[PDB]
């Protein structure tokens, strides 16, 4: 089997991407944030505290003939941005882009933090990291990908995120028309439950490539590119007037700037992030100070190849017995 679904930016900055997912019988379609940095499929639901719902579409298990309470199971998750959610669990039929999993754990939110409530466009998350990070207790649950894997033509999914445009998540096949040149594959460590890999270095603009190992995670659920302070300082030093602002929470730059590109290494290959992808616009409405899309990972504890980086590539998440990651230009 295979699946193919379009993923759409939630706003004009590509802050996140939503992908329609069918849950239950008859189908209830919710727009979920596919997140390769976590491993829970959770949804706004008929059980979510009413004051914490503001415009989201909810899953109502009582209206699904295939829903079954997973008795005794609870979940609770906290994300790197400080947001959180928790609740109980049902199993139900879940389909993405024509690919159907029966008995998928659907984690029903009883509580969500304010950032979730305030984002009316995101109806929940669909985790695509390794199932060892799943938070369901006392019986840990498998991700949608893990459940689908054995039925897939090939044990892979791909992320093809758009810049200010829709893109695609495919399951079970590699669309050879969706990228240019060849795919370069690189080793993955699953030790921390993430799609963790080591970039071979970077360049700023038309500058020379610096060969240096940068361990980080491929994370579709993080907006920005978070890298070591040395690397980030070298990038922003090439933008007149750019500075790190503790008051704003990272690097800002004059909105009048033209940003240089940023290149990262994948083995001997190179992925170029155009300067425009690094512009996240005014820090507040009407400001002439703009927020940067490359920020320091210092104090996160891990480097994160988020959407800024991933949307510059066609990315293969290879879930074979020995997982790997592939990157192609597009």
């Amino acid at each position: 089997s295979t699946g193919s679904a379009t993923t759409t930016p939630i706003d004009s900055l590509d802050d996140a991407y939503i992908t329609p997912v069918q849950i239950g019988t008859p189908a209830q379609t919710l727009n979920l944030d596919f997140d390769t940095g976590s491993s829970d499929l959770w949804v706004f639901s008929s059980e979510t505290t009413a004051s914490e719902v503001d415009g989201q579409t909810i899953y109502t298990p009582s209206k699904s003939t295939t829903a079954k309470l997973l008795s005794g199971a609870t979940w609770s998750i906290s994300y790197g941005d400080g947001s959180s959610s928790s609740g109980d669990v049902y199993t139900d039929t879940v389909s993405v882009g024509g690919l159907t999993v029966t008995g998928q754990a659907v984690e029903s939110a009883k509580k969500v933090s304010s950032s979730f409530t305030e984002d009316s466009t995101i109806d929940g998350l669909l985790g695509l990291a390794f199932s060892t990070l799943n938070t369901v207790s006392p019986t840990q649950q498998k991700t949608f990908f893990d459940n689908a894997k054995a039925s897939l033509d090939s044990p892979v999914f791909t992320a093809d995120l758009g810049y200010h445009a829709p893109g695609t998540y495919n399951f079970g096949f590699i669309d050879t028309t969706a990228y240019t040149g060849s795919i370069t594959y690189t080793a993955v460590s699953t030790k921390q439950g993430f799609w963790e890999w080591t970039s071979t270095g970077y360049a700023v603009g038309s500058g020379t490539f610096k060969s240096t190992s940068i361990d980080g995670i491929a994370d579709t659920g993080t907006t920005l590119l978070y890298l070591p302070a040395t690397v980030v300082s070298a990038y922003w030093a090439q933008v007149s007037g750019a500075k790190s602002s503790s008051s704003v929470g990272g690097y800002v730059f004059p909105c009048s700037a033209t940003l240089p590109s940023f290149t990262f290494g994948v083995g001997s290959a190179r992925i170029v992030i155009p300067g425009d992808y690094i512009d996240f616009g005014p820090i507040s409405t009407g400001s002439s100070s703009c927020f940067g899309g490359i920020q320091s990972s210092a104090g996160i504890g891990i480097n994160i190849f988020g959407d800024v980086a991933l949307k510059a590539a066609f990315v293969v998440f290879n879930g074979a017995t020995t997982p790997t990651l592939g990157f192609a230009s597009k």
